[PDB]
């Protein structure tokens, strides 16, 4: 239904392998549902944003020499509008749009702490084991079963480097902080979507028998930026024109984990569903 074929993308090349399902769960099958031509690109977590952003480059070669079209619509998660906007800012003519959900647009004060734990920059030995131990948490759950491993995949999401990567790579960033960029830059349409996490954690529905949501709890309290995912600010996320960002959920939600627990019997697959249609709409 989308004119140009829709390229999900995220970090964790070796997410399915390892976990057994999609990083996107059921968000591929859904799509395809509606008549939409679907791939997901799985980037390499353990570098740096322009690395992934190559790495893209390379996919969306090879995929519309596949596919004959001309463009690609990206919906990326986390790490993924990072490598997005590389392959947008360098390669506008093909490039449909760039959606940017949850992305870590601003940098992530998680990963800014997580810095300072590795460097031991005189952080409390209290805020140290929380630290960890929600991260621990969070792994185990994907992997089945070392928390301090997982700074590979937030050393290139520090404020300081994503800041750096904006220098290189501005397009479509709010001018004001929590603001909306620009919609359409260089030819190229950019939506974002966010969340933050709300309430308390006894109403949270299928999220109780998550055990990743309460790890992101913890994290969530480290933050100055008090409307944050657990992983990134609210106002971080911000991308292109504004969709929707007050979603009550986590950043692991955000993509329908784990394995369809998320808060509040909200239909997440149905966001990306929706957008499909609205970028249908667009003549994209
Ligand atoms: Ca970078
Ligand atoms: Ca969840």
């Amino acid at each position: 239904s989308t004119k140009y074929p829709i390229v999900l993308v995220h970090g964790l090349a070796g997410f399915n392998e390892i976990v057994g399902f999609p990083y996107f769960y059921g968000i591929a099958d859904a799509l395809r549902q509606d008549g939409h031509q679907v791939f997901t690109a799985s980037l390499s977590a353990f570098n740096s944003n322009e690395v992934r952003g190559k790495q893209l480059w390379q996919f969306v070669q090879t995929l519309l020499q596949e596919t004959q079209a001309k463009k690609v619509n990206f919906i990326g998660h986390s790490q993924g509008p990072l490598a997005c906007r590389y392959v947008a800012a360098n390669y506008p003519d093909s490039v449909a749009s760039v959606t940017s959900i949850n992305g870590v647009n601003h940098g992530s004060e998680i990963a800014d702490l997580y810095r300072r734990i590795m460097r031991k920059d005189s952080i409390p030995e209290y805020i140290v084991e929380k630290v960890l131990n929600a991260f621990g948490t969070i792994i185990s759950t994907f992997s089945g079963h070392d928390p301090q491993d997982a700074i590979a995949a937030l050393e290139s999401l520090t404020t300081e480097q994503v800041t750096e990567f904006n220098n290189k790579y501005p397009q479509a960033l709010p001018k004001t902080p929590g603001g909306e960029g620009d919609e359409i830059v260089n030819g190229v349409h950019y939506y974002c979507f966010g969340s933050y996490i709300q309430g308390l954690i006894a109403g949270e529905k299928g999220n109780l028998l998550d055990p990743t949501h309460a790890a992101m709890r913890v994290l969530n309290t480290f933050f100055t930026e008090k409307q944050n995912d657990g992983l990134v600010g609210r106002s971080s996320m911000r991308l292109g024109k504004l969709i929707k960002d007050d979603y009550a959920q986590d950043h692991i939600d955000m993509v329908n984990q784990v394995a369809g627990l998320v808060g509040y019997n909200e239909d997440i697959v149905a966001i990306y569903t929706q957008h499909a249609k609205y970028l249908a709409s667009k003549q994209l």
